[PDB]
């Protein structure tokens, strides 16, 4: 398993725009277009991000292509962040995974806010850190798959994903 499965896993792949658990605009693999409520705002992100008029509609191939860009740009994200890439160098392969994945969701400055919950990964105290990590709208709004990434921090295996 490794992060794009992974993500693949959570995200899902639809190839008409739709709208997410917040009711924004996405298409693809979880690629988020626009926080706007128009679908044309939307349809025009999209265009422009694949380069061609699509008429709101996009092919696997566009969608993987997006999807590789946003892995990426969110390990990019987490590197560049003075709070994030501690957290994540300090981190075995599989937990790293689980970091990238809450970037993907909720970008980087959301991430950045759970500052206790950082330090006690960076601390390796996971029972801990999971419970503080719960305590938060992201678990309440999506319990599912907050409880995905939370056990992958809390056991640093892949089971909650086989
Ligand atoms: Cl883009
Ligand atoms: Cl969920």
């Amino acid at each position: 398993m490794n992060i794009f499965e992974m993500l693949r896993i959570d995200e899902g792949l639809r190839l008409k725009i739709y709208k997410d658990t917040e009711g924004y605009y996405t298409i693809g693999i979880g690629h988020l277009l626009t926080k706007s409520p128009s679908l044309n705002a939307a349809k025009s992100e999209l265009d422009k991000a694949i380069g061609r008029n699509t008429n709101g509609v996009m092919t696997k191939d566009e969608a993987e292509k997006l999807f590789n860009q946003d892995v990426d740009a969110a390990v990019r994200g987490i590197l560049r962040n003075a709070k994030l890439k501690p957290v994540y160098d300090s981190l075995d392969a599989v937990r790293r995974a689980a970091l990238i994945n809450m970037v993907f969701q909720m970008g980087e400055t959301g991430v950045a806010g759970f500052t206790n919950s950082l330090r006690m990964l960076q601390q390796k105290r996971w029972d801990e850190a999971a419970v503080n990590l719960a305590k938060s709208r992201w678990y309440n709004q999506t319990p599912n798959r907050a409880k995905r990434v939370i056990t992958t921090f809390r056991t640093g295996t892949w089971d909650a994903y086989k």
